[PDB]
């Protein structure tokens, strides 16, 4: 249970019904090349009728069971663009995504221990074109941030704000003001394509109301595969598009130097944030996010998902005076 991999089937959208041969198929497990010999097996394929509750119930919901218990969790979507990586993370007051419906799960959660007093605190950062900003600090106070190894080799952001929030609502509209400032952008693909990788970020403190545990749950919506030929990108979309390419083909090698045996995390800022979450003290899960009438991108990203399940991770309960 240190790592597990599920893959997202998304029903067809707009663009696709327009067109599309259907490459892909599936079962609870296995996701099968339609009139070919290709096959993938997970732990968990959701189909298009299934919806982000199941997903967040069956992967998400353990992991802030254990993000309560003192371990290190990270969940991370990830898939071609527009194949539902934000639907799934962030979702909207119509059908709420894995980052809200853990904000209420956590909060809900915490009143099973009234013996324990708990502190909650929320951070939300993006890694556009290899730099690091804070989402919740405001315009004014924004600027590249630095990557710091700490005295127990521990990786963080320097100066990154940490939100203490008492209710649901309180992490909920700290979400809403780092959305405002998270770069979007319209493509032939998604008309609100995510130019970033985001990842919301909770540290879960508790104590006995008599050690602490203290835990680091990592929501990571990465950005997308994607082609000039199907977005018609130019300019500042283009170049976002080839920085979004270069930084998933790093992310790839981290994850097959980890599955086969040193690992270059140095060479991103994403593999270099979340070392600990590839290969370290935490436990990690992947939403391989796909649309059935993609085949090439839809064959990179079961291979890439189909390697991580190889990744060993050694999380333990975190304790400190
Ligand atoms: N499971 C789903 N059910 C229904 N609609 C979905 C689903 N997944 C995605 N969509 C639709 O597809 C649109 C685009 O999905 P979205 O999650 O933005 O893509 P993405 O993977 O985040 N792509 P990008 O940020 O460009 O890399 C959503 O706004 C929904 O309309
Ligand atoms: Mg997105
Ligand atoms: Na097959
Ligand atoms: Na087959
Ligand atoms: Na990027």
């Amino acid at each position: 249970g240190a790592v597990a991999v599920c893959v997202r089937v998304r029903p067809l959208n707009s663009r696709e019904e327009s067109l599309a041969q259907v490459y892909w198929k599936t079962d609870n497990n296995v996701i099968y090349q339609v009139d070919g010999s290709k096959s993938f097996n997970f732990d968990r394929v959701f189909h298009g009728n299934e919806t982000t509750k199941n997903v967040y119930e069956e992967i998400a919901a353990p992991i802030i069971d254990s993000a309560i218990q003192g371990y290190n969790g990270t969940i991370f979507a990830y898939g071609q663009t527009a194949s539902g990586k934000t639907y799934t993370m962030m979702g909207s007051e119509d059908h709420l995504g894995v980052i809200p419906r853990a904000i209420h799960d956590i909060f809900q959660k915490i009143k099973k221990f009234p013996d324990r007093e708990f502190l909650l605190r929320v951070s939300y950062m993006e890694i556009y074109n290899e730099t690091i900003t804070d989402l919740l600090c405001g315009t004014q106070k924004m600027k590249p941030l630095i990557i710091r190894e700490d005295v127990n080799r521990n990786v963080y952001v320097a100066d990154l704000t940490e939100e203490v929030v008492y209710t649901s609502e309180m992490a909920l509209k700290w979400i809403t003001k780092g959305e405002k400032s998270r770069h979007y952008g319209e493509t032939k693909m998604n008309q609100r394509s995510s130019r970033s990788h985001t990842i919301f970020r909770m540290i879960l403190e508790s104590r006995e109301k008599g050690s602490v545990k203290v835990s680091h749950l990592n929501l990571v919506d990465l950005a997308g595969s994607e082609r000039a030929a199907q977005t018609g990108a130019a300019g500042v979309r283009l170049k976002e598009g080839c920085n979004i390419n270069r930084s998933l083909f790093i992310l790839g090698q981290v994850i097959k130097k980890l599955s086969d045996g040193f690992i270059n995390y140095r060479d991103s800022k994403l593999t270099r944030i979340l070392q600990n979450s590839l290969g370290g003290n935490p436990k990690t899960r992947i939403i391989c996010t796909i649309t059935p009438v993609s085949f090439d991108e839809t064959l990179t990203a079961l291979q890439f998902a189909s390697t991580a399940k190889y990744m060993k991770n050694t999380p333990y309960v975190n304790e400190v005076s």
